[PDB]
């Protein structure tokens, strides 16, 4: 199970401030330093596209839902890498992108 150490961190406050998103996008897309928070996430976002979110809390999958929701809708440059570096066979990307719209 992943921990859930880091689940009270505010979503809305990191998608509301560019500066704060690009850190964590670009630690996971492994071209920009990481946050504690951010290693976490990088070192367990592909086992979580592999099992469809298995081993995440309730707040994880509801988290990723929101992340995903405002990526597909306002930042779709970011969507279109992150989805084809960690999910490249896009076993999700049909699936979120028809929940967004
Ligand atoms: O439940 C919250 C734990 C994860 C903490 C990191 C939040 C990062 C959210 C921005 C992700 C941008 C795409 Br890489
Ligand atoms: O259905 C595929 C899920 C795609 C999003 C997975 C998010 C994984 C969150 C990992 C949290 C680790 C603590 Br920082
Ligand atoms: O095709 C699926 C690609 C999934 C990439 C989205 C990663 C965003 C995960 C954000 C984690 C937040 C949980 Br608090």
């Amino acid at each position: 199970k992943y921990t859930d150490k880091y689940d009270n961190i505010n979503l809305d406050e990191i998608l509301a401030n560019k500066r704060l998103l690009v850190a964590y996008v670009n630690c996971v897309m492994e071209r920009g330093k990481c946050s504690p928070e951010g290693k976490e996430l990088k070192e367990h976002l592909q086992d979580a596209i592999e099992n469809g979110c298995k081993k995440c809390t309730e707040n994880q999958e509801k988290g990723a839902y929101r992340v995903i929701e405002h990526l597909i809708k306002n930042e779709i440059e970011i969507w279109r890498e992150l989805t084809a570096k960690y999910d490249p066979t896009g076993n999700w990307r049909k699936k979120y992108e028809d929940r967004a719209k």
